[PDB]
C-alpha cells in the first residue's frame, strides 16, 4: 500500500472528508470503520475529532487499499493520514468508531483496527462507556 497526497477540503463528518486529490474534488469514505452519524451519540465529537486532525494537520495523505477506490456512491475508499497518524486508527483508538465495513480486498489494516477497538473498549472510552 503507498501513501499520495491529497489537501483538505472541508471536513465532513467522522468519517467522511472532503479532500482535493490529483486535483480533483473528491469525497472520502475512510475504510474499515463507523463514525455515529451527527445526530447521534458520539456523533458531534467523532465529527470533532476528525475535524481537529484533518484542520491541524500539515500534510494529509491518502492510502487506497488493494480493492475497490470508489464506494457505490462515488465516494473515495481509503486511509487517511494527518502527519502520519492515521485517522481510521485514532478514531477506534478514541472510542469514537467502531470497526465496520469489512470487505474481503480492502482488508489491510483490520488487525490494527480491532486492536484499538479492543484497547478503546477496555478502556469503556466514550462509545464504550
Ligand atoms: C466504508 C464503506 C461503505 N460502503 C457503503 C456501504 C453502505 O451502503 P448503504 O448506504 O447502502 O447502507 C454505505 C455506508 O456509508 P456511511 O456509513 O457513510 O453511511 O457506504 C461501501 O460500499 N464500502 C465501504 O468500504
Ligand atoms: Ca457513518
Amino acid at each position: 500500500l503507498h501513501k499520495e497526497p491529497a489537501t483538505l477540503i472541508k471536513a465532513i463528518d467522522g468519517d467522511t472528508v472532503k479532500l482535493m486529490y490529483k486535483g480533483q474534488p473528491m469525497t472520502f469514505r475512510l475504510l474499515l470503520v463507523d463514525t455515529p452519524e451527527f445526530n447521534e451519540k458520539y456523533g458531534p465529537e467523532a465529527s470533532a475529532f476528525t475535524k481537529k486532525m484533518v484542520e491541524n494537520a500539515k500534510k494529509i495523505e491518502v492510502e487506497f487499499d488493494k480493492g475497490q477506490r470508489t464506494d457505490k456512491y462515488g465516494r473515495g475508499l481509503e486511509y487517511i493520514y494527518a502527519d502520519g497518524k492515521m485517522v481510521n486508527e485514532a478514531l477506534v483508538r478514541q472510542g469514537l468508531a467502531k470497526v465496520a465495513y469489512v470487505y474481503k480486498g480492502n482488508n489491510t489494516h483490520e488487525q490494527l483496527l480491532r486492536k484499538a477497538e479492543a484497547q478503546a473498549k477496555k478502556e469503556k472510552l466514550n462509545i464504550w462507556s
